[PDB]
């Protein structure tokens, strides 16, 4: 189990005003640490952010947070669920600020919500350098869905930070799953009418609602009113200098949503292409995991183990990304279907 702490400093909070926190289980022995980044979409307006706080509480405001979470997957300290990094420190950082972690935003007398993903981020590792981070040679930036969008968003800012606070020796590195998505064509129409959304045009609003902030370098390329390019990984990744890991499956139940998509002939060339579409974005990705199944997320799952592509797991192919940072034979690091169909590949989840 990981235990809870809430921050100290209590001017970060979720969208309600209250803290925000992480749960950490500490290994003495290790110098590696492992923060995983939460997902589960966003909002980005007052009334579907006030449907969120509904029946989707958790996702707004510690209130009603456990005192502790069992972690599972990656987050797991069992070498038999966790071949990879079964030893190190572990953190979970819950995910409350609906902004896909890009916001910097208080609650104010003109804001009813506060967006402040990225200030989580940067006040976790603060309080962290003081319970033992400060001995690390590796943190490793992970995160799920929106936390893997996450990831690309922020891994550059947590190298900065640290480089600025004295820290040179910490490899700083991001392990993003299910967070790279295509801006593409849609298999349906409809104007942006909060179902009809369009994560472009959505992105686009929540950016200045949240006063979202993007990579810097990014940023520069793309320049004012044009940030929500960079939510968008083949957009992104280019323009980061940390070494970065993705996690990706072909056929992703996130962007086949955004794509109105729920077999003949016209829809069966729709899903082929956009197969083929992730895997030429995938093609220059030196470390990637991509294979062809209808899915969602990965790495916290008890399960994820199981999948394999060319016959190599994931807990390998990662161990082997270390390898290669300290080719090598029967160890590979870039690892994509060219199956164009989901579930061509046995090993899929069920
Ligand atoms: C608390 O967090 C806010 C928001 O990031 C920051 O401006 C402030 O400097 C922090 N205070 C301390 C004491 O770390
Ligand atoms: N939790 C799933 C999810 C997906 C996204 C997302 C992020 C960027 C672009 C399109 C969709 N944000 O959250």
């Amino acid at each position: 189990d990981l235990r809870l702490h809430l921050l100290l400093n209590t001017s970060v909070t979720c969208n309600d005003g209250s803290p925000a926190g992480y749960y950490l289980k500490e290994s003495r022995g290790s110098r590696r640490w492992l923060l995983f980044l939460e997902g589960g979409w966003y909002c980005f307006n007052r009334e579907n952010c006030d449907s969120r706080y509904d029946t989707m509480r958790r996702l707004m405001s510690s209130r009603d947070w456990p005192r502790t979470r069992t972690g599972t997957g990656i987050l797991s300290s069992q070498p038999e669920e966790n071949p990879y990094w079964w030893n190190a420190n572990m953190v979970f950082i819950p995910y409350c600020s609906s902004d896909v972690w890009s916001g910097a935003s208080s609650k104010s007398e003109k804001n009813e919500y506060a967006f402040m993903g990225a200030l989580i981020i940067q006040e976790v590792v603060r309080e962290l350098l003081g319970r033992g981070l400060s001995g690390a040679k590796v943190l490793l930036l992970a995160g799920s869905s929106a936390g893997g969008t996450g990831v690309l968003l922020n891994v550059d800012r947590v190298a900065e930070q640290l480089e600025k606070l004295g820290y040179p020796a910490i490899q700083v590195r991001g392990l993003a799953d299910s967070g790279w998505f295509l801006d593409n064509k849609q298999y349906r129409h409809t104007d942006c009418v909060t179902i009809t959304c369009a994560p472009t045009e959505a992105i686009r609003r929540g950016i200045r609602y949240w006063n979202g902030v993007v990579p810097e370098r990014c940023r520069r390329q793309f320049q004012e009113g044009e940030e929500w390019n960079c939510f968008f990984g083949y957009k992104v990744y280019p323009t980061l200098r940390s070494p970065v890991f993705v996690v990706q499956w072909l056929f992703d139940e996130a962007q086949l949503t955004v794509d109105n998509v729920h077999v003949q002939e016209g829809l069966r060339l729709y899903i082929q292409n956009l197969g083929r579409e992730l895997r030429h974005t995938l093609k220059d990705v030196p470390a990637s995991f991509a294979p062809a199944c209808l899915s969602h997320e990965i790495i916290i799952r008890s399960h994820w183990t199981d999948v394999q592509v060319k016959g190599t797991s994931l807990p390998r192919a990662l161990h082997c990304w270390d390898r290669s940072l300290h080719p090598l034979k029967g160890c590979p690091v870039h690892l994509v279907d060219s199956c164009p169909w989901p579930h061509c590949n046995p090993s899929c989840p069920t």
